[PDB]
């Protein structure tokens, strides 16, 4: 089960949703990255440390800004075969955890975007607006995060998150 404070690290940007994986590390998906602004959670963009791709995007910021957040693993994907969980919040509120198996990390083509990327069967389906969201699993007691949400295939039983360097 993910608790509370797990659920907190969920935020709202751009046109989808990012991750505090620690008081001053965010992450999500290159694309819902709201373009031609100057600022992000109240600082200016000169504050931030910024290293993008593949789809994958971090931001560094420069003083604690989820002073509360103990900061958590950081994996470039996770093994294959791996169950995880994708912590999607919807504009509504509704809190809406999806188990998937993950496959292979993969080069993909994407409406002409390369993604460094990481496949899963879904295991309820996401939607347009969930891009951003994370991909957990829970090893042992620490929580581990692999990437955040990016694709689905035409079905929608396959997705895809963007994964670190
Ligand atoms: C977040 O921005 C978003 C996540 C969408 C999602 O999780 N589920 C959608 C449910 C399926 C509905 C059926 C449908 N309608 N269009 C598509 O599927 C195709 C969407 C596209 N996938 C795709 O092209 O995959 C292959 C056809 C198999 C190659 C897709 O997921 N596009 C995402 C945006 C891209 C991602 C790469 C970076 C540039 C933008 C997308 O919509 N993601
Ligand atoms: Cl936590
Ligand atoms: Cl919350």
């Amino acid at each position: 089960h993910a608790p509370p404070t797990l659920w907190s690290r969920v935020t709202k940007f751009g046109s989808g949703w990012g991750f505090w994986v620690s008081p001053t590390v965010f992450i999500t998906t290159t694309h819902v990255v709201p373009t031609g602004v100057k600022e992000f959670f109240g600082e200016p963009l000169s504050s931030i440390a910024i290293h993008q791709a593949g789809e994958f995007t971090q931001f560094r910021f420069s003083k604690k800004m989820r002073p509360d957040l103990t900061g958590m693993v950081l994996e470039e994907g996770c093994p294959e075969g791996t169950v995880c969980s994708v912590l999607i919040k919807r504009d509504s509120g509704e809190l809406l955890p999806l188990a998937v198996r993950m496959g292979a990390i993969a080069s993909m083509r994407i409406q002409g975007r390369l993604v460094h990327g990481q496949s899963g069967m879904l295991l309820l389906g996401t939607i347009p607006g969930d891009c951003g969201a994370p991909y957990v699993h829970k090893r042992g007691n620490d929580w581990v995060v692999c990437g955040v949400h990016a694709a689905a295939t035409k079905s929608g039983n396959t997705v895809v998150c963007a994964v670190q360097a």
